[PDB]
Parts: C-alpha cells; sequence; structure tokens
C-alpha cells in the first residue's frame, strides 16, 4: 500500500441502486429515470478504498469518509459493471487520500478525491450515544 | 431563479440510512457504526436542491447531479434532523451551481458544492434505455 499504488472494484449494478432506491421517501425522485446514483457511486468508491485500507487497521480500529469530490459524467442503467480505480495519494497517521475514479465498461463515468479518518471504534460509539436521542 | 436564495430541507434520519444500508451487499460496510452515511448525505443534499429547482423547470424536465464537493466533518445516529441548507450560486444555461451545508440539530455535518443539468426527462431515458445490456 505505497502511494501510487492502485487498487480495483468491479461492481455489477442491479435494479435496485437507481436513484429511486436510495431514497424511497422522497415522491421527489419517485419517478426518475433507472440510472445508478450519484450517492450509491460514492458509496461505491468509499467501498472500494475500505478494502484498500483494511491492512492498515490495527484490532479496534475502523474509519470514516471525510470528503468527497467528484464529478458524475455519464450515466450507468442496470447491468453495466462499474469498475472503481482508487490510487493511493497520502497516508499519515489517522489520514488517508486517494484519487478514485469509475468506468461503466462503456463511459468514464466520475472521478475525483475520498479522504478517510481511522477511528477507534469503541471510543467513537460512545461519542456517537452521546448525540442518539 | 434567485442567485443567493437559500433554501432548507430537514429530514429525520430513520434506521435504514446507515452505512450497512447502502450496500447490503458489503461485508466490509455491514460492521460499520450505524451513522448516516456520506452516500445517504450526498442523496439528501441533491434531494434539497430538486425541490428548489421544481418551480423553475418546464413541463417534462428535471435535472442530474453533475459533481459534489462536501466534507463529511461528524457522525449522525438514526433519531436526528439533518437539515440541508441549499444556496443558489449561478444558473448558466442548463447548468445550475449551488453551496450546501448540512446540520443534525447538535453538529454541522458536512458543507461544500454541487452542480446540476437540467434533462428533458423523456429524451434522457430513452438514451438511458439504448446503452442497457
Amino acid at each position: 500500500m505505497r502511494v501510487g499504488e492502485r487498487f480495483t472494484h468491479d461492481f455489477v449494478v442491479p435494479p435496485h441502486k437507481t436513484v429511486r432506491h436510495l431514497y424511497p421517501e422522497s415522491p421527489e425522485f419517485a419517478e426518475f429515470p433507472e440510472v445508478f446514483a450519484t450517492g450509491f457511486m460514492v458509496g461505491l468508491m468509499e467501498w472500494a478504498c475500505v478494502r484498500a485500507m483494511a491492512p492498515y487497521l490495527e484490532p479496534g480500529e475502523g474509519s470514516l469518509g471525510t470528503a468527497i469530490c467528484v464529478t458524475h459524467t455519464a450515466a450507468t442503467p442496470p447491468g453495466l459493471t462499474v469498475t472503481v480505480t482508487a490510487e493511493l495519494r497520502s497516508v499519515e497517521g489517522r489520514r488517508l487520500s486517494w484519487r478514485v475514479s469509475a468506468h461503466d465498461g462503456v463511459d468514464e463515468i466520475g472521478s475525483g478525491t475520498h479522504e478517510r479518518a481511522v477511528i477507534h471504534l469503541e471510543k467513537f460509539n460512545a461519542k456517537v450515544r452521546q448525540k442518539t436521542p
């Protein structure tokens, strides 16, 4: 896991990763064309980076996404394979950053950056509990 | 539309908007803390801007998100209300650019920018259906 190393992750888009499935609560999204939602592309890019960094975590640790800055440049219907490529840009202590890019086999669909922070899972969950109603 | 006009969108986070629910097929995400996923925060920011834009589109139009560039700085358990504030920066042809931020009643959880493109829904759906395997 050196800076400049590339990690790849492939995912066939199923029908339930389209826009209306991200927020079934949204009448505003209900009838939208059946294309892979930006929020699901983001979650796939983050999933690629989590798989790339798993060797860096010590027992008890996990990670949070702290920033996402990407374009979404072409649309993908269900059935195509989205390949995400995660290129490690920086690792320093708790902070990691990648350049991410995604292609659906037909078009480049988007690219940009993603940053993560390593967390201590138990300490983090206790903080979460204190702001839980 | 009025540049500098702020729109607010409030959303109580239900249990099914945590990280594990974004990708039930990800074993990695299945063990994550039960906090609002960045992919769901991105979709909520899109939803805010879609509601702001709606009165101003013509019949048969909608929009797509073309870029998002946000931080995600604090974590939110189910049961808090996330309020997205969306402020229009510019309208150029079919392109609309926004400043977005979100807060969960306890902490600011993220901020940055978002761009959208107005589409003709039927024309775009027919073009989508043609790259479908």
